[PDB]
């Protein structure tokens, strides 16, 4: 019941307790492990309002205080009167700062408690919507010094008004399936990229092409809106001592900003809540780069450096991985775009783990996810045990659009 | 119950059947993961029905269910328990459970050779110089001048718990480890504690950075005995990489035989304690791990420098380039001297192609990805995009305590 995960190459013991206050499920049970999976009412709401604000008013030093039962009486009176309730400015901050720090599967979370939270609850319109996410990504590009920042839409009512982003990411490129067969762009969004033509979107039919906002406000059928092309910082891939690695033609956005995710805070629900922080090199050049279902352009790099391609021995394949990440990470620094390396990152995330520890008594990880895609062990985070459990407020997946829209 | 895995590259879908077969526990929870947790005396009682699974087990395979030598074969036993509180394995189940242990351990990627497993039984040992003698023998078959060949020496069983066989070794082969007074280590860091243990039973240390140590041995609960391997018998490679001439200069070999000796097989519910196996290497336990890992000889620095890579930003990503050279050099040198090694590419694409044909001919391949998926260069070998179940099936290699925290000395 009380927990201890060791860190094997510091010998470092850890002793868990939080997780002792976890409340959804993990997917695991005595007889199965699904760690490596990828996806595993009035009555109903009022004790989830009141775990919250329980917690709420515990962080603010004021727990069983006359504001806290004041508090819980106002929000226990809403909830028998208007079958839901709303949050206090204080508390959605909060509530998104946490969903944040409770993330199993993010690597940055040393800085959870520097989040931009910017309240969109009073947004009726997709127009409004296109607004909002363009002030946001403005603020949280900042001329290549990357701010955190979430915008957080209207709760959802009853399911059939909620607001939804239909791109997984505010900012990706288009994908095209090639007459020829192949695929030009991203492969990933091919689907996305068709449903934006599928709705009158005009493609340049590119290899970079940002992707246009799909948005829907209040579970009305989702309108196109193009991102100003001055509001989408991009960065021009080179290496610091291959000349030829430009002519690849490659290039990567500036904001990692994920918008096809549900915030969870007290019961309520954030169908749309776009949230954004900065990339980790690997992200880019490992997974975007060097996926065989996303850009996969490992062979055309081995070849442009000469490799032994023959065997799969030679490492060949391991070279390039390595060339290309110090291309990505080169270019960002070189345009002054933040950007972390992994070793950085995971360094962070250790000193961040033994602060949550030590100050929260734990702190909720998904190793398959936070250890790095490239030079796993030579990160400090691979030698260290993680347990993995949910705390609420959190992140949460969601059904596709397009697979639940009713037009 | 019917469960689907993804690979995500490939949108290949499995479903696995296999793990309603699954009796022991994982550690997890519906309230906790913790498949990232490195390790999360028996009556009759409980052994009837251990021995009944198995034997089914055994005599499905062999596709004789319920036959009269099945039904002959249950009654033996379970009158051979009740009358002596334990069984013997005839050696047909003893191969077969063996084999099985491999097939089902769910940290291994080396699997796809699951069935070629050359065992060696060594039931009638009594002494640790006899025990000596079957691991010289294993090690010479095992490394058959370079042409490597798994197997494993399966020892007597636990009885009672005081009549333990132990390998105090954690593996057969592996160099000893040195603290100096001035707290750096000469040698293998990971094996310092062991490395006294040694020296006090009585090793003398040649205190070099790549000493075989010496075997450790416990026959039959009484204390363990010192024996040396003939070096003749301890094939080793001298580490060079295919264009920096510098790097032999490095000083640096690995041995060619992995053959770990300190886990427990456990069979229809018998214990064996002492059952040392080995296969042979993917590069990465050695470029990665035993040269590069922090806690062990910790090589980056220094061929970092002598790249002349830039080492003072971590950005330049200095680390995972000297990382890649050695991989190169193990890889190479190990080729060159005709010692058996596979890749990390090649060695996850097997595993791919196996988990896929368990899954069809067996209904599933329990698999731990925290293990399975390469300590570099993860996201590009097929195993990182699979989805993986974990779970324990026996007959099983298990965690026992380390020897010297539970031996009864007698002096
Ligand atoms: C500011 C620097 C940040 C860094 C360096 C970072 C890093 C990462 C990385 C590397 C991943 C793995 C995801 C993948 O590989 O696809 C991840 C996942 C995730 N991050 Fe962070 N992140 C940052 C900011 C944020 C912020 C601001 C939030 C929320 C407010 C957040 C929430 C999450 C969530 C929920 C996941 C899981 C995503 C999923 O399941 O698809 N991150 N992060
Ligand atoms: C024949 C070629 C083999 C290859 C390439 C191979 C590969 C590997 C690797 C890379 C690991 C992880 C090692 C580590 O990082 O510590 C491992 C673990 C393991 N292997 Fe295999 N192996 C092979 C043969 C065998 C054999 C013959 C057996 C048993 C008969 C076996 C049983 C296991 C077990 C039980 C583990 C888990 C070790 C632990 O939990 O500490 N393997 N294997
Ligand atoms: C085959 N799979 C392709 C694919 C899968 C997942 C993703 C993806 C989708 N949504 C979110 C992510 C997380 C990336 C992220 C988010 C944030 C806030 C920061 C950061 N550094 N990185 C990743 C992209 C592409
Ligand atoms: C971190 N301490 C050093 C260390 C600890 C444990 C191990 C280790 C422990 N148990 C099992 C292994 C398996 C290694 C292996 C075994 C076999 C049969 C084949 C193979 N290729 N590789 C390795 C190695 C090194
Ligand atoms: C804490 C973590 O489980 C530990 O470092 C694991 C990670 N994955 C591993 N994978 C292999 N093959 N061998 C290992 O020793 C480990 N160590
Ligand atoms: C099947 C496996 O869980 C899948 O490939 C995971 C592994 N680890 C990951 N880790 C990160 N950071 N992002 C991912 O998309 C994945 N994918
Ligand atoms: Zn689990």
């Amino acid at each position: 019941r009380f927990l201890k995960v060791k860190n094997w190459e510091t010998d470092v013991v850890l002793t868990d307790t939080l997780h002792l206050k976890s409340t959804l499920e993990t997917g695991c049970t005595e007889h199965i492990c699904m760690g490596s999976i990828m996806l595993p009412t009035k009555d109903q709401l009022f004790p989830l309002a009141k775990e919250f604000l329980d917690q709420y008013y515990s962080s603010i030093k004021r727990f069983g205080s006359k504001a806290h039962m004041d508090r819980l009486e106002e929000v226990n009176k809403e909830i028998e009167s208007t079958s839901t309730y709303q949050l206090k400015d204080t508390e959605l901050i909060y509530g998104a700062k946490h969903a944040w720090r409770n993330a199993s599967r993010c690597v940055g979370r040393i800085q959870w408690s520097k989040l931009q939270v910017f309240d969109a609850r009073d947004c009726t319109t997709a127009h409004g919507m296109f607004n909002y996410i363009c002030n946001h990504v403005k603020y949280a590009t900042n001329k290549g010094n990357l701010r955190s920042a979430i915008t957080i839409f209207p709760q959802r009512t009853d399911g059939k008004h909620d607001f939804r982003v239909w791109n997984s990411q505010l900012i990706r490129y288009a994908g095209y399936k090639q007459p020829d067969g192949s695929t030009l762009g991203d492969p990933a969004n091919v689907q996305f990229t068709e449903i934006c033509i599928q709705q009158g979107w005009k493609a340049p039919r590119g290899r970079f092409d940002v992707l246009p906002l799909l948005l829907q406000a209040n579970g009305n059928d989702p309108e196109l809106f193009q991102i100003p092309p001055e509001l989408v910082l991009e960065v021009p891939i080179r290496h610091p001592k291959f000349d030829w690695f430009k002519d690849l033609g490659l290039k990567w956005y500036g904001l990692p900003a994920v918008s096809n995710m549900l915030l969870e805070i007290g019961g309520l629900e954030f169908s749309a809540c776009p949230f954004s922080g900065w990339y980790m090199g690997t992200e880019i050049g490992v997974r975007d780069y060097c996926d065989n279902s996303r850009y996969n352009i490992l062979e055309e790099v081995a070849k442009k450096m000469d490799l032994d391609m023959r065997k799969t021995s030679s490492l060949w394949k391991d070279q390039a991985l390595v060339e290309i990440n110090i291309a990505v990470l080169y270019s960002f620094q070189s345009d002054k775009v933040t950007i972390v390396d992994h070793h950085s990152a995971t360094e962070s995330f250790i000193k961040h783990m033994e602060n949550e520890y030590r100050c929260r008594g734990g702190c909720p990880a998904d190793w398959v996810w936070i250890v790095p895609p490239m030079s796993g062990s030579i990160t400090p985070v691979f030698h260290q045990e993680m347990l993995n459990y949910r705390l609420t407020p959190s992140f949460e997946y969601q059904p596709d659009p397009w697979n639940t829209h009713v037009w």
